[PDB]
């Protein structure tokens, strides 16, 4: 029960304690590993406030103490009283933090000690919300010197009260449904773009048109803001060999900011938690750009290419692959955006993989979702093999606003 | 039970019920996933119901399920098993056997095949000269001249555990590597230490980058024996560019017939640890982990040179870029000389209609994603949007312990 995961390029070998840890669920079994598989009260409530701050108290070396004994107490006469109970500021800063530290499908946590941290739980209506994320955006974009951050508003409380923000990301490009069966802008979104328009919205009907905010404060109908375009930087995609390329008429935003996640710390649910970091080349040029279900412009790029597209095994495909993610990097550089190549990316998170077998005897990871979805077997996270479970505290997926709203 | 599998680029819906089957274990648990762990003299008592499960299920697909035939079989095999402590398969049973082991090879995206494999009985087989005669004429017959054939040639089955049959190459044709005193290698890296036991067996090595080893072959438990496979049965492809001319010099070149000999094939509770398999290349084995994995030939840094990439820093992709070019030309060249091979593109979408098939037919089809998505452009390949089940069938393929390291030396 003392795994050993290793690298098969460098034949180093890491010892795994931490997965002992682990509490909640992988999906897997003796008979079956679901690995690729994309998705996986007052009783309840006390040992995970336990668990929680015995982990935060021996984190910073008083593990047993008064205060820790102390915090204990008062906790638990809280939710006795309450049936929940309030998050000091250190402890929520500790439990966001971990939550980053915990996600095993996230590359960048080697950065995971340096997030700022946004306390929200003063908010009480989506206007308050909007306020809250604009100074969240303009804080984490730091005029393209981009500073991880997260923003967290009020915990749930009977789940009829839940705050959330309805956009997948704070920032998105809208989808249209063409009457030629085809799609304008990014496919991903047409449902929400439709929503958004249900619900007033002028859709420009671009192809890049920047999406509005629709929030949920205290369970209530949501509402929607425009985010002050002078708060959202964006970058004109273009290639430093092909001048075609500048035609193709691209670009995209420079803050990557997920908003539709859940946080768990210590017990407590924090249904909107937007947080941001920055880009790794490979979302935005082979996933965003190159999925057969979003932008889908590989066939567009090789036609401007002149490469054979007759057959498969010409590989124009890779080709123009490698070109449209030379051309994302390029350009944030070129403008001075921060951007993570997948190189460096990945060795970046073997070197903090290294740190946390070291000093926290472990680091969960999902080896599907770690390795960037192009030139795989080149990038040093291919050879390593990785353990993937499940510590609190955790960023979760939970049901899309719509299907479950009292609307 | 019931599990749904979902592809989310077509959001086609899969149901499998055939994990059910499976009995060998995942290496997973409740609370851990070891998807990417890459690694994760049998007696009467347990026998019998292998021969028993692997029986029902040949007669099943046969259509003989509860039939005298069937029943005798059941019969005599328990007899059998009871006066000698093991069995012999039929040459049907066999043949089924093969082919169902490669069925149910969750990490090989080549299954589509699965029903056309050739079997090569080689049972009767004494000595490793006779290894040799047998292993040839499974290499001419697989190579045909560039019109590569899937086959695999069989064996004699573990009996103690003291007298197996093993194929110490872990392919039965690969490249030697050389680790040069300077700390070098020249060949594939590999290869160093196989190489090394060749050369102390008696194995003249001419020191070359791509010299074809000699067959290490061990029959009946005893000490193995090198043989040179005939140079003219070895199909080799030199490697050239359809753009770059300077791509020729470089002196790559590589051998036609991908075929792996170290595997253990299960079947009915018999152990077979001598089964060479042959299919053909996927591309990218060779372009992407054969030239391009540090740890081997490692050409990149050549490569990009010669194509005056911005080497200086890793956001040109300067290394993606070169590792196209490899892979082009490495389809290229096979195309050009008519030698079997497949692109990454082709192989995963006839996956994907195989699997889908599967589904239907048979009720699931184990894969594993680690493996099944290739080493380079992985999401623009059907394959990367595709949620897998994996699980553990018999009859199968299975990793074994390298010879070197267990056997009895007799001297
Ligand atoms: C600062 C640099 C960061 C980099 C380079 C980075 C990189 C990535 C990448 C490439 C993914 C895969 C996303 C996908 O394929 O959909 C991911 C996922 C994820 N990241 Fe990060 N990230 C960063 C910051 C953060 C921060 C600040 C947090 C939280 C505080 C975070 C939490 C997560 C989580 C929970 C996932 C899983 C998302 C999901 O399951 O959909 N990351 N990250
Ligand atoms: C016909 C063309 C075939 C193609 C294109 C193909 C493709 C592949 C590929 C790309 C791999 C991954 C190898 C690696 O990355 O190390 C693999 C693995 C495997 N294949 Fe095939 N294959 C073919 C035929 C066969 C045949 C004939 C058999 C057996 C009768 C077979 C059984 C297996 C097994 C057992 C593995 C796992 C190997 C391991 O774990 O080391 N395949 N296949
Ligand atoms: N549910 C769901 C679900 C399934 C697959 C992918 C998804 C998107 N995952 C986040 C993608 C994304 C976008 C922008 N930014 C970031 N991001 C920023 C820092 N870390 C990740 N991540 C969600
Ligand atoms: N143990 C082990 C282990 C770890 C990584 C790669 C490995 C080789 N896997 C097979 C490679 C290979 C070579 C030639 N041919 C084929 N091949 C033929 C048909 N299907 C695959 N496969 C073994
Ligand atoms: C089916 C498969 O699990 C799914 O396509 C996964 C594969 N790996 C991934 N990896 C990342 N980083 N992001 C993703 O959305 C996915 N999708
Ligand atoms: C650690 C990791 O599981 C290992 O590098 C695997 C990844 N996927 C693979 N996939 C294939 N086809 N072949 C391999 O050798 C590997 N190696
Ligand atoms: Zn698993």
């Amino acid at each position: 029960r003392f795994l050993k995961v290793k690298n098969w390029e460098t034949d180093v070998v890491l010892t795994d304690t931490l997965h002992l840890k682990s509490t909640l669920e992988t999906g897997c079994t003796e008979h079956i590993c679901m690995g690729s598989i994309m998705l996986p009260t007052k009783d309840q409530l006390f040992p995970l406030a336990k668990e929680f701050l015995d982990q935060y108290y021996s984190s910073i070396k008083r593990f047993g103490s008064k205060a820790h004994m102390d915090r204990l107490e008062e906790v638990n006469k809280e939710i006795e009283s309450t049936s929940t109970y309030q998050l000091k500021d250190t402890e929520l800063i500790y439990g966001a933090k971990h939550a980053w530290r915990n996600a095993s499908r996230c590359v960048g946590r080697i950065q995971w000690s340096k997030l700022q941290v946004f306390d929200a739980r003063d908010c009480t209506t989506a206007h308050g919300m909007f306020n809250y994320i604009c100074n969240h955006v303009k804080y984490a974009t730091n005029k393209g010197n981009l500073r991880s951050a997260i923003t967290i508003f009020p915990q749930r409380t009977d789940g009829k009260h839940d705050f959330r923000v309805w956009n997948s990301q704070l920032i998105r490009y809208a989808g249209y449904k063409q009457p030629d069966g085809s799609t304008l802008g990014d496919p991903a979104n047409v449902q929400f773009t439709e929503i958004c328009i249900q619900q007033g919205w002028k859709a420009p009907r671009g192809r890049f048109d920047v999406l509005p905010l629709l929030l949920q404060a205290n369970g209530n109908d949501p509402e929607l803001f425009q985010i002050p375009p002078e708060l959202v930087l964006e970058v004109p995609i273009r290639h430093p060999k092909f001048d075609w390329f500048k035609d193709l008429g691209l670009k995209w935003y420079g803050l990557p900011a997920v908003s539709n996640m859940l946080l768990e710390i210590g017990g407590l649910e924090f249904s909107a938690c937007p947080f941001s970091g920055w880009y790794m080349g490979t979302e935005i040029g082979v996933r965003d750009y190159c999925d057969n279900s979003r932008y889908n412009i590989l066939e567009e790029v090789a036609k401007k290419m002149d490469l054979d597209m007759r057959k498969t095994s010409s590989l124009w495909k890779d080709q123009a692959l490698v070109e449209i993610n030379i051309a994302v990097l390029y350009s944030f550089q070129s403008d001075k955006v921060t951007i993570v190549d997948h190189h460096s990316a990945t060795e970046s998170f073997i070197k903090h993989m290294e740190n946390e077998y070291r000093c926290r005897g472990g680091c969960p990871a999902d080896w599907v979702w770690i390795v960037p979805p192009m030139s795989g077997s080149i990038t040093p996270v291919f050879h390593q093999e990785m353990l993937n479970y499940r510590l609190t505290p955790s960023f979760e997926y939970q049901p899309d606003p719509w299907n479950t709203h009292v609307w």
